[PDB]
């Protein structure tokens, strides 16, 4: 068996998505997500100008050899751009392998471990009354788990947000108190701190949120120095999640082996595909850590299909984020996965069950969109 | 899909082997090794009286769910008997899954990572001259790696050996000096200490063996207290291997994460099958540890086939032990794996490529054989 | 002195019990429990097919030599099946040694350290009102210590239970609040978490239970990774117990030496007998850990007699679990130990004071019964 | 002051170089290296499609604010592609700031700390005789420090090398013995292991090289798991260097703070520019670590000029690698730095003293060239 062609498709049906398609000499093809929000074209070049020319002629069944060849062979290791490119290749090859086996991908990984996959959605409001309404709307859509974000009183190219830590820490516990009073204890509640605190501030916030029994408090502090979480863990029993921005097991080995976190959020598209995320999830399982894949709209339906197959098998599954794609996004990527009453199943189609409609994708050209930056009230460039 | 039957076959074509066969409602079947040397019938009962009745009617594609069901569901966790029974089930189910995919098993794991699999053999002699001759005979059979064991001057139910640590430590370095003088530096040399030393004795021996640059020094001290290896590692750069007797990742997590060993020897048949050994090997890979599967004759050809498929894929492969089965053993277990000039390939037959000839197996009834014990010169019951 | 015979008796007077009887050439005999709930026949084979043939002709007075011979000589070390078989031998030999000395067993261990042995019983209800009634019934039977378990609102082969961690954590503290309000502070209250939490969940629960001053919170998290308890210990002063499922000191050395637990629950029948439990209890004593032997109905009266003799001597005794055997069970195993007003004494008969009525045991053939498994609400196979 | 334009120039005068030029509204401009060997065009896109559009209109004097804006604002942090793009911006802005100050760049950093900057060159041979000749040729060019690499007996798209660790470890100490015998003890000798060993192999090699007193042994093991170096450091006093492949302080914080290495090799072009390398070098200085910047031909003369200015100031300077550019490369990048008798000075021109001749650069179009991969003798994809 040989790879005869590989191509990168770029489309913007509401937001930018980048997709790799690998075609074999037997006409079976596979696809993988390569989208890196706000830096998309750097991955397109990494693939087109460097990795795709090496793929041609190789045996697509050698998933591990090709993963190692690109991971080690880049010489400069890890990193968002190269690991997203490698993820796209790895997912497309697992898609091919499952189609050659005539099995849905979850069967190749070890089969199903559960009948349904818990998800969570968003509830965002500019103030408390609107936040409470957004939680009602999320519950009415059948979600059993809801991430709550609320505006704080007094608070093509990157937008610039302004931030006050002190105002946020003083107000946000009152939001969770009000949500618990209105909606009761059974609903799972999540909160994303979005990198804005120092560890002793995160320790304070985790303690203040303990009475509300959150499913997790996410991304509390920037995590390049993984020891940052030791101080948080010493002060609170609010569960901790981190890692949507990671691209390697080396970004989280210490967080996990020291039991400093409860959920690892690192994704298939951003951390080298199914081959690497199997290793992260298995390492996590030794230390009570569960998967909580990031699932914002900037991960394409191809990533979602691969993630749901992974979620259906992995023993230490925690939850799957679901920020829904629009109708126009979904039409470009026909898929077998489905949602019902707060939960997903991956679908029984062979492969990860996702395809790309190339004719439709071609109707929507790339349009640049970058992520915001965040400044403190004095103008300091902070963490967004 | 359903399991319709499962049975345990016991045969003694020169030594005892126990094999599980699982049969599906589509007539595809899979087999797994269940042999536990010197306690064989305890596994037969564990399977026949407890696990097989639960398997019937289950979907064999759910490998992970069934692994967890038995691993956790036994309540009393881990252990040689239960983990060998679970290994037999797990291997038979991966054999079925690969046959359903119409692929050799290594393809399901991620594909081949190498063209050939390095093995090692034995060279044993009662004295130095005979040891040197045994090394020549091993080299003439095409082996590139040879385990050297030599008798020490002055040294149905279990045989009782006698042991002197001091005589062994004084003599064994001279054996490796003589082997290097006769055979040169290119041949890989291994030594199995077989549990007989304390850590400071193993540190001394490792230092004394450094000039001879061994591939490994194996099982230097009993390893129930994994911190025993820290003191060895602080004193020698001879590479260290351990773990043929282990049955769980929990027997070696600290040895590996602290970089106290170089090779993990734990096997598919004795540690819960391919599902658990994938997790051990991947954990090992984060810490520079390589696989060195045990491969004595008491692991059946079914274990060897599964091991060779695993070895063909796993990135951090080190070596495969090969103590050859006899012609009568091989005839009971037709297999696709082959040996050439010191190396193996697993074969391209779907599954792990091994089968059992039930009619032939029935010609050789069980015959008890137990492992020796070892006593010190004063009669103390020691480690064999 | 020589062992002339040894036999395994299997009986099901309401539930399965396995018993070893060793007979000496002077006609003195000893018995030991060999019951391993839900895997019973695997121990029968381990004994009959491997260990008993080695016992014959040996001097029964050599308890330590025989313990080492089997512990080390199995080659594959530790584990539920082999350690239960070895426990049966070790207890039967201590029973013989005490009969040869013409002493109750506790005298051989070092004599009595207390006049009475505190026990605890069960109080289980499907809801809070019924739980409160079960606590009244337990108190009326004279118990001074009561384990409380309550159903949670909204929650031959293994039964399958369903589990929600979040519902349990939200409700269970209210059960202990109600029990304290009704029964006051003097009664000792225990709770068994039964392996269902992660460490930060157990930390949360321990904190929530602090106002109710439990004697212990038991088996909070699966303990194969012993470092799991470090995080619990950093967050709560509720006392911690673990270890009914352990079979070796190596399962708990780190829990004890780091002062991560308060009570070790590992038993004579499941962890290699009196010889090994003397070593566990003495190690525990250096680190303030007290014995809290498991004492569910699946440990036979032979185990109970040995445990009570051990409990009467050991300095760092904490408590003895007592889930009562039925009248039919007790009739098969005449014994000297007695209960009075919440406490036991072991009895003054030589040996451990327990015997087996072989004629009566023969009236009740083995009947398979396995332990349940537990699944999460999505179907994930969890810890029961 | 404002940035009015910024552009990326790509040229291949013998090998590919990528250069950023930032132009201010006062006509002062600055340049920075953006070359990432073997992935060059991914950086071109990162700059052109994402970062340059944000630069336009910003005040170039705000070097720190712009560094933080891009480092944090990318959201996905660190990594070879983004950190090389950010390095190009940071160096071009320091070039502008020094030109506005009318000072050579080293004056802005704190002034000169030394009169001359020690460098090292290459001596490579296919065998020992040729290696010895290459060392003579290097000495005759005035170098006082020489990296020695020798072939080992029996050993557009990526070339595939083959590797044997055992043959290398057996032979390489003899090469250093011969070099010391011929050239004496005063010459500084370096060796690059190039990622090929495990830590205990590197410990062995470091010990074997101790009699030859190397300046350093470099890149002994892949360093994603920084604790890998602890075991090397416990066994040898050969000095250790690592880090040409790093892009962040987070790749080396533990190596440095634990005193596991002697020289940090991370470069201005690959790790976020002068702003980040000032922080790495200062952190290193607290722990006795000295700078040893990588200086292979794939770092352009723009990187060399910035590095030499940095080297002239930094207190804890160790050495500068110098693998010489060709005449055609040098003509595209006129520069003030000069070499004399083994040492450099950075030159007294304002800025880093390097410029790009755009007309000449335009004569040499991009031509793809990728780095080799390395396979073991069995075909395993290894570290190159
Ligand atoms: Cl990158
Ligand atoms: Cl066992
Ligand atoms: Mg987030
Ligand atoms: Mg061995
Ligand atoms: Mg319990
Ligand atoms: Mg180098």
């Amino acid at each position: 068996m040989k790879i005869v062609d590989a191509k990168v498709i770029v489309t913007c049906p509401g937001r930018n998505f980048v997709t790799l398609k690998i075609v074999t000499d037997q006409g079976i093809y596979g696809i993988g997500d390569a989208t890196l929000n706000g830096r998309e074209k750097s991955v397109v070049s990494y693939l087109e100008d460097y990795l795709i020319p090496v793929l041609i002629g190789r045996d697509p069944q050698q998933i591990e050899d090709i993963w190692q060849f690109f991971y080690r062979g880049a010489y400069w290791r890890r990193g968002p751009v190269g690991m997203t490119a490698l993820a796209a290749i790895d997912v497309a090859l697992w898609d091919i392998k499952a189609k050659l086996a005539n099995m849905p991908l979850y069967q190749l990984l070890g089969g199903k471990s559960r009948e349904r996959i818990l998800s969570y959605t968003h509830a965002n409001g500019k103030d408390l009354d609107s936040t409470l309404e957004a939680v009602r709307k999320a519950k009415d859509k059948g979600y059993k788990a809801i991430r709550v974000q609320c505006g704080i009183p007094g608070i093509d190219l990157p937008s610039v947000e302004v931030w006050s830590t002190e105002k946020y820490l003083n107000y946000i516990p009152d939001v969770f108190a009000a949500v618990r009073k209105e909606f009761g204890p059974d609903i799972h509640l999540l909160h994303d701190v979005h990198h804005r605190l120092t560890p002793i501030e995160a320790a304070r916030l985790g303690k203040a949120l303990e009475p509300y029994h959150l499913f997790w408090m996410e991304d509390a502090v920037p995590a390049e120095n993984q020891e940052s979480f030791k101080l948080i863990r010493q002060h609170t029993t609010t569960p901790l999640a981190v890692g949507e921005v990671f691209n390697s097991i080396h970004d989280c080995r210490e967080l996990i082996q020291n039991q400093w976190i409860d959920y690892i959020r690192t994704t298939i598209v951003h951390a080298g595909g199914i081959s690497q995320m199997r290793r992260i999830a298995d390492f996590a399982s030794l230390f009570h850590v569960r998967t909580g894949f990031h699932g914002a709209t900037d991960l394409s339906p191809v990533c979602m299909g691969a993630a749901l197959h992974f979620d259906y098998w992995v023993p230490n599954f925690g939850i799957q984020e679901h920020m829904a794609h629009s109708e126009q996004m979904n039409a470009v990527f026909p898929h077998a996965y489905t949602f019902n009453d707060g939960y997903f199943t991956p679908g029984e189609k062979p492969g990860h069950g996702v395809d790309i409609d190339e004719k439709l994708a071609a109707q929507y050209p790339y349009k640049r969109a970058c992520l915001p930056v965040n400044r403190l009230e004095d103008g300091t460039l902070w963490h967004w």
